[PDB]
């Protein structure tokens, strides 16, 4: 409905307007090729940060409302019907501040959580655990409202480019920061607190061989490499080393890691270009 | 040669109509883009899931393959020569059709094998297991006729869209199912049998530190969880799960579970503020 | 500025004439995209494998040089401001046939530690592990002329095409290996010696939860899946098996690996097909 696509870009707008001014920026950065939803998604949440500095009004803010709807609004259709895809669009529309709310304290968990990350415009741009969280809380509503297939190639689209695999039926708190991220898997039936801290290639899978993929309570910390695993409960202000396999429920306040250290024993240029 | 090109092009399309209902649909997805190889493999392997429904006749089906095939052999002839292209291409399109029923078999491991795959559509358009297994079997018999570079540049290609790292040198038998796949590390000398299933972060490698076989062998029914590094010339038997993060450097026999020993050890023990720090 | 790019140019055709036998190739590939800086700096170190045989003349080195200079220098103004981007250009224009020979160094290491690399047109066309470091040596240069937001928009670029996450403030010796790479992160802090190899899913990274990354020695090789953490130093010719979890010191001239194997125990189409339709 075009009623709708108006409201949800004046609330957008107005959503710019009491943004801090961290969120700022008179900057002209340069074009961002990515795919499809993610450019205008980025650019429909920031376009301080990811548009000319001539198309930053209501009018390109509703171009690119109406370019994303549109074509979330065919690929819905594709898979199901287009009563389907206005009851998913419309959910979508009236949760976009909402979302647009939320990725803005995944970018404040970022820059809390990292002592490389300097500006917020660097987190904006190019931390791919934030550009996967812009896409998941879109993905996330759709697959909420019944659409099963359009939000899971939307989350493939976003983890070919970055590596992250999140299911769009994850539910994840506020405050969420993937640092690095390639290799992390998160399941459809997961389910993730705030202020959790997340590292490469961690799963929140289920067991090797209905809900069936962890819970993690709030101010968790899951470091490189652990494969956290089944129906299981993580709970709050738990810290997770790195590599630990987790297959059971683990207590709040509670610090885990790899039991025992490993074991260790004792002990040109023209030559190797001479040899092909 | 373009007599191949027809008999290939027509064995597709009986190849297409004795498909399982499955298989078929009569929706218009929006078009996906990647890279040459694989927008096309996947328009020649289920046009229905990839291609305008008004470019679905035997002339579409001729042009999408004899538009593969020549970007194929002109780079092979860039690493060789023509006749080493020519040969690698017949090899090509004379399997073509085997490896279109090995693809729709990975599909089927992969809507068995997952909980979250619901349907064959959204396994065939998305599942990156899926597409890392249509370059694959044709980057094989690419290898297998003698171009081991470009064979191999083509697997870099779909490594680089996935994470998913294959060599083309690598055998893998019929309805294997990688699941997320990022991470995945497959040698060039492995064989996988039948029936088996890689989770993400997954080495099949030589040990860390000529007809040589340096990588795994494994055999059918075989599962192996998240993380689980497989590596050296060792071979790991029929119906054999292995857990998460395991380390395995010796020979298991069949009907084995393999896990790590020992749980990890486990001991006791806004917005305002923050963003008046970047503020100022 | 113009005389800067034009000395370049000349010291880089130069440098292509001084190459050994095994880095040139009269054949033609077809062309690579990916995305644009990788894209020019693949013309620029490697012409032979790049760029059609036509586009291989002086004026043809000072046009891509110039296109990724011109990029390069918009990108951190930017960020910045024209002074600093300047600062940047000249730095890396002046380093830029050093830098081609640190790249050939790391396309030898990967030929002499990958027995699947069999020729030096397929490292350098197609191995993420050399595109990486194509990228990562040209960034570095500008993280350490003061431009620390396109130096890492520079890295996480490259990191969406290989899977591989090197921080731009990262020093790197010479001979420098990554295989496979996927899920590789090498953190800002971190220091890595020369005859270096690491595989897949390695972390040189910081504590879970100044310095707060480690160094590493010469010919140190880190097995898959293996997490180094902290503001530790792994010393010379060490050997770190797969999936180490190290959180110490490790002395020179040391193998490292878990000592515990794994404990072990025992124990049709059509009708699926019909289950779902």
């Amino acid at each position: 409905m075009s009623s709708l696509l108006q409201q949800t870009s004046q609330l957008l707008v107005q959503s710019y307007q009491s943004d801090n001014i961290a969120f700022k920026s008179t900057k002209q950065f340069p074009e961002k090729k990515s795919f499809l939803e993610l450019e205008l998604i980025q650019k429909i949440l920031f376009p301080d940060f990811f548009t000319r500095r001539d198309k930053r009004t209501f009018n390109n803010v509703l171009e690119r409302l109406s370019l994303l709807v549109y074509h979330i609004q065919n690929s819905i259709e594709a898979y199901y019907n287009q009563q389907l895809a206005e009851k998913c669009i419309t959910a979508l529309l009236s949760q976009f501040v909402t979302i647009r709310e939320l990725v803005k304290q995944d970018i404040i968990a970022a820059y809390t959580g990292d002592p490389a990350a300097s500006s917020l415009a660097m987190i904006i741009r190019s931390y791919p655990g934030i550009h996967v969280m812009m896409i998941q809380r879109v993905a996330h509503i759709l697959y909420m409202n019944g659409d099963i297939e359009y939000s899971r190639e939307l989350m493939e689209n976003i983890h070919s480019v970055t590596g992250i695999d999140i299911h769009p039926g994850t539910s994840i708190g506020n405050h969420f920061f993937i640092d690095h991220g390639v290799g992390v898997v998160i399941g459809e039936t997961a389910v993730i607190g705030n202020w959790c801290r997340v590292y490469q290639s961690v799963t929140l899978g289920a067991m090797s061989f209905n809900k069936r993929h962890p819970t993690i309570g709030d101010f968790v910390v899951i470091g490189a490499g652990a494969k956290v695993l089944g129906n299981i409960t993580i709970g709050s202000n738990v810290k997770i080393g790195a590599n630990c396999w987790i297959t059971q429920n683990i207590d709040q306040d509670q610090i885990v890691f790899i039991s025992e250290h490993p074991s260790q024993i004792t002990k040109e240029n023209l030559s190797w270009v001479n040899s092909p």
